[PDB]
Order: structure tokens, then sequence, then C-alpha cells
């Protein structure tokens, strides 16, 4: 089975660098793009950049051109991203992950904290939290600042990360069920507009949902919408 396996946590000092690993199996490591992602509770996910394995070509975000530098190790089959200089505004979820959507795969992220006691496309997703009782209706609107198709196509999909559980895709190019998602969930939209539907909605169901395109570099993400069950 495919994984990209990477160790829970990194409690670090202001200041220090710190190597963060993926540790890939179950494919040819060398043959598939890898992509960094950094979450936090406010900015949702951003992405940080991206590595060929096969010869070490390297894209990063602008944003994180002087943070992050990612290499791979043909011979572990692992990737790296080294954070530099950290800051507390380095403290987050670091996830590697195939982010085109017909490869989705994502590793478990690892948490990094930095601990001392003392014309991009914008995605707004509306609402970022709500409470549904067992049974009814969620509905989450993601809007794009520009709009992300092309041909036809919406470069859009949606995430689900359920707790305690790695993000994974969950519908792409707007309306496409992925594999394995069950008929409850529904995706609708196309240009700057797109709205996930879940009814009737499940236990199962509780998860962070973000919205994501691919349409436009660098690749931008929602700020996430919490889902919870109401109790009734
Ligand atoms: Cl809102
Ligand atoms: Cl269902
Ligand atoms: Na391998
Ligand atoms: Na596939």
């Amino acid at each position: 089975q495919e994984q990209l396996q990477q160790p829970g946590t990194e409690l670090v000092k202001p200041g220090a660098s710190v190597r963060l690993s993926c540790k890939t199996s179950g494919y040819t490591f060398a043959s598939y793009t890898l992509h960094w992602v950094k979450q936090t509770p406010g900015q949702g996910l951003d992405w940080i950049g991206a590595i060929y394995p096969g010869n070490g070509d390297t894209s990063y975000n602008q944003k994180f051109k002087d943070k992050a530098t990612l290499t791979a190790d043909k011979s572990s089959s692992t990737a790296y991203m080294q954070l530099s200089n950290l800051t507390s505004e380095d403290s987050a979820v670091y996830y590697c992950a195939r982010l085109d959507w017909y490869f989705d795969l994502w590793g478990a992220g690892t948490t990094v904290t930095v601990s001392a006691a003392g014309s991009d496309i914008v995605l707004t997703q509306s609402p970022t939290s709500l409470a549904v009782s067992l049974g009814q209706r969620a509905t989450i609107s993601c809007k794009a600042s520009q709009s992300v198709d092309y041909d036809g196509d919406s470069y859009m999909n949606w995430y689900q990360q359920k707790p305690g559980q790695p993000p994974r895709l969950l519908i792409y190019a707007a309306s496409n069920l992925e594999s394995g998602i069950p008929a409850r969930f529904s995706g609708s939209g196309s240009g700057t507009d797109f709205t996930l539907n879940i009814h009737p909605v499940e236990e199962e169901d509780a998860a962070t949902y973000y919205c994501q395109q691919n349409n436009e570099d660098p690749r931008t993400f929602g700020g996430g919408t919490k889902l919870e069950i109401k109790l009734e």
C-alpha cells in the first residue's frame, strides 16, 4: 500500500533549523512530484513548494523561498524539508502529499512547535464553522478572487480532514466525487463560486473541509470550515 510516513512532533527552539522527513513506500518514489503544505488554525493550508524526486528539481511558493529547502534521497525513498531560522510563526502542522487529484496521497503531518517560554488567488470559505444535526444538510461556500476555470473544467478540489486523520481528497474539479466517498456529498459551481453540500449528515462527517485551486501557481487553499454534529 502506498504510504507517506512523517514523524508526529518536533519540539524546537526559536532560531534553530529543523529537518522534517517524509518516508515513502508502495510506489516508485522517483516518478511522482511531492508537495509540502503548512496548516494553521487561522490560515488554513498554505502550499510551500514541491520537488520532483527523480532529479531533485524544486519549485517554491515565493512566500516560503527562504524558509524552506526541499531535498530528496532516492536511496531511502525519503523526501525532506528543512525549515530554517525558526520563529513562532513557523509553529504549525506540515504535510507532505501528492496533490494532483488523480494521485491524491497525504502523510499524517508533523507538528512543529517552536517553543520558548520567554495576485495569488484567494479562496474564502463561508461559514468557517458550523454545527449541523444528524440527518440535516451542511452547505459550505468557497469563493475565489479570480476564475479557476480552464477549458470548461474547474481546477478546484475539496479536501476533508476527519479528527486525528490525514486530509484526503473529497471532490475533484468542482463536482466529481473521489472514489470511495459516499453519495451524500456533492459539489457544484464554476468560475469563482463553488459549493459543497452534505445531506443527510452523519457523525462520520464531522471534519474540517478545505477548498483548493490549482489553476494558477501557487496552488492556494481556503482557510477551512470545521463541521461538528449539533447534538439534539
Ligand atoms: Cl462566514
Ligand atoms: Cl451516503
Ligand atoms: Na521506494
Ligand atoms: Na488515480
